[PDB]
């Protein structure tokens, strides 16, 4: 029920597990599904095959924007499924969540070195 209207002032940045940069007009209290989405117009990918990591946390497809208060300028870690055969990389399905916490998520848990 985010009416019919289009006000997309706000933009963000989503940066893929291979280190891709991609920009999406979104709101700030977008949605996961309006984010994933938003991006198959960006890559193509669907978002039932996209996948949102943020904060060591992945990100539920119930989650906003507005939740964690995320502004605009905010790096939005985003990580391609794998449902075909495994790529046998880095990044697959379910590796690219621990690694897309321990690579540049991991950041914010060095914080809690005190």
């Amino acid at each position: 029920m985010h009416h019919h209207h289009h006000h997309g002032e706000f933009q963000i940045f989503a940066k893929t597990l291979t280190g891709k940069t991609i920009t999406l007009e979104v709101e700030s209290s977008d949605t996961i599904d309006n984010v994933k989405s938003k991006i198959q117009d960006k890559e193509g990918i669907p978002p039932d095959q996209q996948r949102l990591i943020w904060a060591g946390k992945q990100l539920e497809d119930g989650r906003t924007l507005s939740d964690y208060n995320i502004q605009r300028e905010s790096t939005l870690h985003l990580v391609l499924r794998l449902r075909g055969g495994s790529m046998g990389g880095a990044a697959d399905e379910e590796e690219l969540i621990r690694k897309a916490i321990e690579l540049s998520l991991k950041e914010s848990r060095n914080s809690g070195g005190y």
